[PDB]
């Protein structure tokens, strides 16, 4: 697989490879707020992130991931359209070149300079690998950045950047607390969908905040220093790493706020 975000690899050629992202559950997509529903039927959300354990941060040529100890129920997420437990395996983001592009999902067509996707797994299936062929395999919790006052619980990822510059580096990561990273309410919208990188697997219950974070310009401008391209290899920034809207198809988006 040679899938990326250029011209040549990117989202509008994946289908080749991956013939689902012409699916019925695609992501990301438009979240319409007018059209969206508020859901009394949603259970509360709960985010317990008290005993999350990082391991690792890894460049793995298309974003950067914080790994997480996910060998036994410690960072999990449970509640909202939710049906048991989900495991937090790894969080990542994507951005832009610029700061009016780099959100997956959109909001009335609005772009955010980035979006956070916190990874999760259903524990019923075991293992991650199991859980992606299901569909209520995943959780993923996104979260849209803007560019104002920075994120004091971000600068930690952004100050190790500089030692992951290129595919394939991974640096220690121990002791990163992603309640550092969450905005204040937990009001979202919920859908279901996919994974937005091939495999594109429609494996994902998709929860994302409605209040963005902000970070700085500085900081922002740190995940634009990283690279696709392995060392000594031809430099490309790893810039525009986000697939754009999808078909919303035979999809209601819920939200948990009247
Ligand atoms: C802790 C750990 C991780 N790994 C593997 C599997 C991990 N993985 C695979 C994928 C599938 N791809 C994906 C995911 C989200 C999105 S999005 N943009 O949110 O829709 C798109 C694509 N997600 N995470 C991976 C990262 O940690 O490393 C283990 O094998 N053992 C381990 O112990
Ligand atoms: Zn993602």
């Amino acid at each position: 697989h040679h899938w990326g975000y250029g011209k040549h690899n990117g989202p509008e050629h994946w289908h080749k490879d991956f013939p689902i992202a012409k699916g019925e559950r695609q992501s990301p997509v438009d979240i319409d707020t007018h059209t969206a529903k508020y859901d009394p039927s949603l259970k509360p959300l709960s985010v317990s992130y008290d005993q999350a354990t990082s391991l690792r941060i890894l460049n793995n040529g298309h974003a950067f991931n914080v790994e997480f100890d996910d060998s036994q129920d410690k960072a999990v997420l449970k509640g909202g359209p939710l049906d048991g437990t989900y495991r937090l395996i790894q969080f990542h983001f994507h951005w832009g070149s610029l700061d009016g592009q780099g959100s997956e999902h959109t909001v009335d067509k609005k772009k955010y300079a980035a979006e956070l996707h916190l990874v999760h797994w259903n524990t019923k299936y075991g293992d991650f690998g199991k859980a992606v062929q299901q569909p209520d395999g995943l959780a993923v919790l996104g979260i849209f950045l803007k560019v104002g006052s920075a994120k004091p619980g971000l600068q930690k990822v952004v100050d190790v950047l500089d030692s992951i510059k290129t595919k394939g580096k991974s640096a220690d990561f121990t002791n990163f607390d992603p309640r550092g990273l969450l905005p204040e309410s937990l009001d979202y919208w919920t859908y279901p969908g996919s994974l937005t990188t091939p495999p594109l697997l429609e494996c994902v219950t998709w929860i994302v905040l409605k209040e963005p974070i902000s970070v700085s310009s500085e900081q922002v401008l740190k995940f634009r220093k990283l690279n696709f391209n392995g060392e000594g290899e031809p430099e490309e920034l790893m810039v525009d790493n986000w697939r754009p809207a999808q078909p919303l198809k035979n999809r209601q988006i819920k939200a948990s706020f009247k």
